[PDB]
């Protein structure tokens, strides 16, 4: 069983090639520090991994930068601060400053030689052009939760996909599904069949972060603590 096996690989986003743990942080600092409970990145990152999760199954058809100033809402409420309509909107503007992971790009572009590379998103078109700037590398093919209609884990973003990838040249048996979420990704990839190779970017850290936990655990084809180690991994296949 190995990556060279598969013509194209599918990529979550948000925890995977781009940093949203930091980015989230970064965007929620005010209203944190009104709380002054001296919370931890964690307790944060976790709080918000509830409330986003459930508002996506809320509301689907919700672009993520609607969605997300709700979410901001549902946190100042949940923590007793006070906070405005215009701070909850200029949070779900701060998803084009959320940073890549520094070795996204390269692995990325590395990949790009050998495989068809495909998004597979929790997020809107138009705030997503801003993340594939930093990523700096073209996707032959953007399926978004704006597209689908529907948020990750629901089994509507993976039928979208499948219904699609028809016009790339592919089946679902070529696509390698990966992805740092246990719970909005590799789930689903299992229960679709797809081989799933899970990017553990949390290797280091205790508990879960910004993705929610899943229910029951799901297996996985491949690890790797990284997208360099990824990268690592295929080039040893090439000379073995």
């Amino acid at each position: 069983m190995r990556l060279g096996d598969y013509k194209a690989l599918s990529f979550d986003c948000y925890g995977t090639l781009i940093d949203w743990e930091s980015g989230m942080i970064e965007g929620l600092r005010e209203l944190t520090a009104r709380v002054g409970t001296d919370m931890s990145r964690d307790e944060i990152l976790q709080a918000h991994a509830r409330h986003e999760s459930r508002q996506q199954a809320q509301t689907p058809g919700k672009p993520y930068r609607d969605l997300l100033p709700i979410v901001y809402k549902r946190l100042a409420e949940q923590w007793g601060v006070p906070f405005s309509q215009a701070e909850c909107e200029e949070y779900g503007r701060s998803v084009r400053n959320w940073p890549a992971f520094v070795d996204s790009p390269g692995a990325l572009q590395y990949l790009k030689k050998y495989y068809k590379l495909i998004i597979l998103s929790n997020v809107d078109n138009k705030t997503f052009q801003y993340s594939n700037e930093k990523l700096q590398v073209e996707f032959d093919a953007i399926y978004s939760a704006e597209d689908v209609g529907a948020y990750k884990p629901s089994d509507r973003n993976f039928e979208y996909m499948n219904g699609h990838i028809g016009d790339l040249g592919l089946e679902p048996g070529d696509i390698l599904h990966t992805a740092e979420s246990l719970f909005h990704d590799h789930v689903p990839a299992r229960k679709f069949g797809m081989a799933n190779c899970w990017i553990y970017r949390r290797h280091a850290q205790e508990g879960f972060g910004a993705t929610m936990t899943p229910s029951h655990e799901p297996t996985y084809d491949f690890r790797f603590n990284s997208m360099a180690d990824l990268v690592k991994a295929h080039q040893e296949e090439l000379r073995n």
